[PDB]
């Protein structure tokens, strides 16, 4: 699920809440873009995954439009989804988010 976010003032509270924390910036969250969203974020539960639609969030991050973005305390910080806002697609940027990779096989591929 994903909690309101009164304003920018969250957007830094948030990320320092919890190690891993997601927040999107929807200019209409009653439109499909949002939908899928929070469906996507209800599948998991332990991230603090947060959403507004106010400009102060906006402007915050220079974001011309309406973006999804998560926030983390390892690696660079912070991230950029792009493509199309999708269920499928959610569920990947996260996990392809937070947990860098591993020690473990090479994918062998190439």
């Amino acid at each position: 699920a994903a909690t309101t976010l009164p304003d920018g003032a969250a957007a830094e509270s948030l990320v320092e809440s919890s190690e891993v924390a997601v927040i999107g910036f929807f200019k209409d969250v009653e439109s499909d873009s949002a939908k899928q969203f929070l469906q996507a974020a209800e599948a998991i539960d332990d991230i603090p995954f947060g959403i507004t639609s106010n400009s102060d969030v906006f402007s915050k991050y220079q974001l011309d439009k309406d973006g999804v973005v998560l926030f983390k305390k390892f690696d660079e910080g912070r991230n950029n989804f792009e493509g199309e806002v999708t269920k499928e697609n959610l569920l990947d940027f996260i996990k392809h988010n937070q947990l860098p990779l591993v020690i473990e096989f090479t994918e062998q591929t190439a």
